[PDB]
């Protein structure tokens, strides 16, 4: 049984206690008739703490009583940190006395602006701000350094001082959201907090722009700096919320369509009737640029349309590629009616690539995924090409494709023509950021690729695994005599498990049902080794078939539960950035052969009216929410006080 | 007596001696108290049968109140005089110890061991990538001059901690890589008597350095919290497969000199069992690379989610066994009498034809176990007679094993482990941070080659309480002004406004 | 480290602060007293705004208090 003691703390005498009842409680008579010890000392200072950690003061703050204070900053009681607990509460009649005049519970790296800013209140940093308070910049005690940064990115990234200060509050929500997006990933451990003050400026962002009640006032926010140059910066600094909000979609969607307008039956005859007539429309802009019919092609929905006939005419074209209507089996290739046709879409691919990697500087661009896919395509193609004029020189024998090498140049260029159409065709896919039921499908496609490539980790060395044990215990074995056919691509399965390239591919086609399992088997009566091969090999079946494939699909799982909060606005963003794509200047798919001081002022103007209209819409409406029907307690009690007092 | 009145009676002095404020306002080191306190209270989760949410709660209670002393820590001195009390970093080991993984996870004490583990590591992918792979590259260099001298000349980069863990990686990975080399080609013939190759006597001086690191680590853990670790055990399932390969190719080069050809071997000839005990010895030595996945931030908490849902995979595998053995009871007794081995050069079934399945028991486990990956080709139920109806039973009752095997227990155990893995996320990181901890401090010490093995405390106490009673104080206030205010905080101001107003009144008379 | 302004807003007087303290604390004698510079000019309009954006008709409402609000409203 503990007969254990209080830990030493500091214990208040039974004489102050008589006096903190009645601060505590709230009178005026007996507090001052307390307070009247000023010269007649009643061997006590006023100020000293109870065992709560208060001074008397720090009750009347957290008691809302503005008298109190008053009296005790008539009779000078020592404040210390008193302006911080009065902020910390956010009451506004304590600090706007306070302002006018060992131990902390704040941390000291605490300016009085910094928790003021961390408590959002509107008032508190307005008249903080006209006392002048300074806040430092972020350019030994590796835990103050952190969380002195972190308090004043905190601080900084509070929507009421944004409101108050930083002239362009778009351009510091954006800076900020990036910085705050930066340090998530280089200050390894606060990315939860990081994580959310970005999430927040990207919240502040939408919300100012969410107030807009003109279409005009819409237009100079977005064409500020050719045109929509507010809205390519927001596209850069990964303003996903900002550009999802609903009437920035209607002003893009209003510029993408220019008399679209129905039902599907109309849309699907209209857009194939478009479809089927793009090199008309091609060919007529290029002799005539002008106002005739290339207004067609200047507009966005019309141009993407005809870039995706002409990218699908392309692949109907491969398709075309390899049909018996058309080369015999010879070496040197002399290509086809269907590769000169080929050959102006892949130099149209190569002068767009080109160009969009020049005017993006490799920056941005190679951390575009479709760029790389791009690359690899346009890099094989242009092997095909050079391999097929190496193939072309120096090869006119006719002689049967049976009886040739391997390597010859004429089979590795059709096999690297046949790894760049798969690709060419593929992505076809980038196209599903258009429509509305295919689009968050493919987005969820993208995102979950994420942890199957974090399974391929695991996967691959666990495969690497059960390959070092297969070849080691069979590479003894190695029954070649006889067999025509060799391999583990054979009729018959031959030695599979003999040298570690075609354990790797036996384990990597066992996971299909496609190694069928007398490849265990050597001719010998080696039953111990051939049961132990057979035991290693279902080992890894187990472990790949029914272990890995299920925490596969069950991260897929809960990784698509993480995902459908920001599923549309992570589409509208990719749709956006696919619409911006087709408002330049490249219209033909295939076939390539003061003036501020004014809008200054209009957007100074609009900044007012929309910083002015997000201060109204979150004091009537966060400040109310129940505090709602307690300021109507407040106003029922403090009324009939003055109805009792004024009696008299 | 009354097991009603002592269990609740048990029950409620735990409850009542595991509150926050009885261990600030006592206990004068809560540290020890909240560990010691949780330790007994997760003990009683499991020897008290019935109340486990109770005490599992209190003990959870007891570690976040532990994590949000620490919390409160506002200088890296004091982080440094908590977590280095009674060589250094003893207060984090015993927190190690007992299983307080939402205390170590607090950040601060992770900006302090990251500090420790890189010590000048700074940038972006490719500049930690070239030179991560060029201390890799160097590390025999650097182990030989850590031994030719352990100074100050270039030791200091061994005595770094990332700097000796990349070493020791790149050191299992080559050993992993000249396992990879010692199977090819352009290495023995077979002959009786192996006469191990140049790549064996390459081996040999990494597989002692496993037996000399786990023979050190296993005497210096006193068998107990070593072999409730999972990956001793997978050490010493390797080691002992790797000494008895060492065994029996000492066996097989005495008394073997004939070099007959190895078709013509015997089954159980000591060369063959060799052989398949190291190839079953190198794939558990290149399985546990997995273990080094709580080092990386993506692969971290994946790793986890693996090694917590085997536990119910575990189950199933109880589950499964005896449908497994059910069946296989049904069906060896339904084909026994049926034992067509007339002719039949090749047996069995991993036969190139599909031969007599059912047969023995073991051939019939066998082949049940194989039917679930699409590999029993469905003529192994016919025999050599018009027996329509035995034939007709047979299919009927493989069927029903493929059905409950491939259908219902394979749905059931992605079931299972999709909402057993619901359960986990919320504290996912934290068991991560705690994993990759206990990684980082078995990197701090002394053992640096990875495979080339050939008054003072008065003060100390002072500034431990000094420290205590400001951190006591700290949370003493960040409860009352948090956890009392919430809605409590716009009522008492309605308490004020009634009682001042009240003193108004009747002051006015 | 930003030295920095507050954007331009337009600041309220103190001598409608005293106004607007009996206003959100609900005063009928001290808020009538005020509003009898009806005819006697104290250099103010009653309707001007706080930097809340409020008149005192706004708080008025919103404390619920229907007899400032048929105050304000008897003196237009
Ligand atoms: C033969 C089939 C089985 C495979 C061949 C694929 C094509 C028939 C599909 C692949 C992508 C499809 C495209 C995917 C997306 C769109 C966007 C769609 O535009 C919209 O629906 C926008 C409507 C809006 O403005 O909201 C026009 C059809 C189109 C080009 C689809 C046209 C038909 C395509 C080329
Ligand atoms: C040939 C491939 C398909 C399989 C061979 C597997 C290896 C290439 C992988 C398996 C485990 C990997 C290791 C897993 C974890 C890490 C931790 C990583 O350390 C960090 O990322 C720490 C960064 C930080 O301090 O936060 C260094 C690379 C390393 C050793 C990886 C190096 C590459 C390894 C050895
Ligand atoms: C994660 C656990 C991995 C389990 C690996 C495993 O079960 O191997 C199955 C082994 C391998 O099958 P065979 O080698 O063909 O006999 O089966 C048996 O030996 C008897 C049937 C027993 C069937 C269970
Ligand atoms: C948990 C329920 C288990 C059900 C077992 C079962 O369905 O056995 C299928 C049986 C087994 O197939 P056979 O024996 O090859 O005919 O199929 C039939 O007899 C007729 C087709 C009927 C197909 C349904």
């Amino acid at each position: 049984i503990p007969l254990r003691i209080v830990r030493a703390e500091s214990e208040l005498s039974t004489q102050e206690k008589s006096y903190l009842s009645a601060v505590e409680k709230g009178d005026y008579a007996s507090v001052k008739l307390a307070l009247e010890e000023a010269e007649i000392y009643f061997k006590i200072n006023i100020n000293c703490i109870d065992p709560l950690g208060r001074t008397a003061l720090l009750i009347a703050i957290e008691n809302e009583n503005l008298e109190i204070i008053e009296l005790l900053l008539s009779f000078n009681v020592y404040v210390g940190d008193a302006l911080l607990h009065a902020i910390r509460k956010e009451v506004v009649g304590a600090v706007e006395l306070l302002l006018n005049h060992q131990f902390s519970d704040f941390t000291p790296d605490i300016t009085p602006i910094i928790l003021a800013a961390h408590t959002n209140n509107y008032e508190i940093i307005k008249m903080l701000v006209q006392k002048g308070v300074s806040v430092p910049q972020p350019h030994v005690d590796s835990l103050r350094h952190s969380r002195s940064r972190l308090n004043i990115y905190k601080a900084l990234a509070s929507p009421s001082l944004i409101a108050l200060s930083s002239e362009d509050p778009f351009l510091t929500a954006f800076q900020l959201s990036w910085e705050l997006q930066e340090l998530s990933k280089v200050e390894n451990e606060f990315k939860a907090e990081y994580e959310e003050l970005s999430h927040q400026c990207k919240h502040f962002a939408k919300d100012l722009l969410d107030q807009t009640r003109s279409s005009r006032e819409l237009e100079l926010i977005l064409n500020f700096r050719n045109e929509l140059a507010r809205l390519k910066l927001a596209i850069k600094y990964r303003q996903k919320e900002f550009v999802a909000q609903p009437n920035c979609q209607q002003l893009l969607a209003s510029r993408w369509y220019d008399e679209f307008p129905r039902h599907w039956a109309g849309k699907l005859i209209t857009c194939v009737f478009i479809g089927l007539m793009f090199p008309l429309l091609s060919l007529c802009y290029l002799v005539a640029p002008k106002s005739r019919y290339g207004l067609f092609i200047r507009k966005p929905f019309i141009k993407f349309i005809c870039h995706t006939a002409s990218y699908l005419t392309f692949l109907f074209l491969l398709l075309l590629a390899s049909q018996h209507i058309v080369n015999p089996d010879r070496q040197g290739p002399k290509p086809t009616t269907v590769e000169w046709m080929i050959l102006p879409w892949v130099l149209g691919f190569i002068w767009t690539e080109i160009k969009q990697m020049w005017d993006g500087g490799f920056q941005d661009y190679i951390h575009d995924w479709w760029n790389l896919m791009d690359f690899v395509m346009n890099s094989l193609y242009l092997a095909t090409i050079s391999l097929k004029i190496v193939a072309y020189v120096k090869y006119s024998g006719c002689k049967p494709r049976d009886t040739w090498e391997m390597w010859h140049p004429t089979l590795v260029a059709e096999a690297v023509f046949a790894i760049a159409n798969i690709f060419s065709s593929l992505r076809l896919i980038s196209l599903f950021t258009a429509n509305s039921h295919l689009g968050p499908l493919q987005i969820s496609l993208g995102r979950m690729l994420l942890d199957i490539l974090k399974f391929l980790f695991i996967y691959c060395l666990v495969l690497l695994a059960f390959a070092n044990g297969l070849n080691q215990l069979y590479f003894y074995y190695e029954n070649s005599e006889g067999m025509t056919c060799k391999g583990i691509r054979c009729e018959r399965q031959n030695n599979a498990f003999s040298t570690l390239f075609e354990t790797l591919q036996s384990l990597f086609w066992s996971i299909f049902g496609l190694i069928s399992l007398y490849v265990t088997n050597v001719k010998a009566d080696h039953k111990f080794t051939e049961f132990v091969g057979a035991t290693m090999f279902g080992t890894y079946n187990v472990i790949s078939l029914v272990v890995l494939l299920n925490m596969l699909i069950a991260m897929m799982n809960n990784s698509y539960q993480h995902i459908a909060d920001h599923a549309d606005i992570e589409w509208k963003f990719a749709r956006t950035k696919l619409w911006m794509s087709y408002f330049e200047t490249l219209p033909p798919p295939f076939n390539i052969i003061a003036e501020n001081v004014r809008l200054n002022h209009q957007y100074q103007e609009v900044l007012r009216n929309l910083v002015k209209r997000y201060v109204a819409a979150m004091i009537r409406d966060a400040k109310t929410e129940t505090e709602e029907n307690f300021k109507e307690l407040k106003q029922d009690i403090s009324s009939f006080r003055y109805e009792v007092i004024g009696m008299m």
